[PDB]
């Protein structure tokens, strides 16, 4: 019973940029953390692949997620539409943390931000599930095409993902 690592690789309009490893929290927050990682291989039929980070803020976060409107208003989960809040055991402690995105309570779906700060407000509102593991840095250059508002001067996407252990 070790935690899963998953992987995206990221591309900047279309050229390789690098690859981020995450640590998923399933011991702790099993239901949340097996959502991303059935998403990020595929295996139910949808998933991450091919999707963008439609949202980045430097000095904040990264978001992404959004697989059927590229855009923050869709995505959905492998449980439905939305899943219930699992639990708030784990804090955003720091950079390089992974936790949900959300529109309220209980309305996870597929979406997520990589924190690039420390987001303390969000603690008891947003499930956090998993860290960033390797390549961190990858996450660093991500953020660098991001603005205030969030628009990305590039297009920022997930042109492979799955699982490594």
């Amino acid at each position: 019973m070790v935690n899963p690592t998953v992987f995206f690789d990221i591309a900047v309009d279309g050229e390789p940029l690098g690859r981020v490893s995450f640590e998923l929290f399933a011991d702790k927050v099993p239901k949340t953390a097996e959502n991303f990682r059935a998403l990020s291989t595929g295996e139910k039929g949808f998933g991450y692949k091919g999707s963008c980070f439609h949202r980045i803020i430097p000095g904040f976060m990264c978001q992404g997620g959004d697989f059927t409107r590229h855009n923050g208003t869709g995505g959905k989960s492998i449980y439905g539409e939305k899943f219930e809040d699992e639990n708030f055991i784990l804090k955003h402690t720091g950079p390089g943390v992974l936790t949900m995105a959300n529109a309220g309570p209980n309305t996870n779906g597929s979406q997520f931000f990589i924190s690039t700060a420390k987001t303390e407000w969000l603690d008891g509102k947003h499930v956090v599930f998993g860290k960033v593991k390797e390549g961190m840095n990858i996450v660093e250059a991500m953020e660098r095409f991001g603005s205030r508002n969030g628009k990305t001067s590039k297009k920022i996407t997930i042109a492979d993902c799955g699982q490594l252990e």
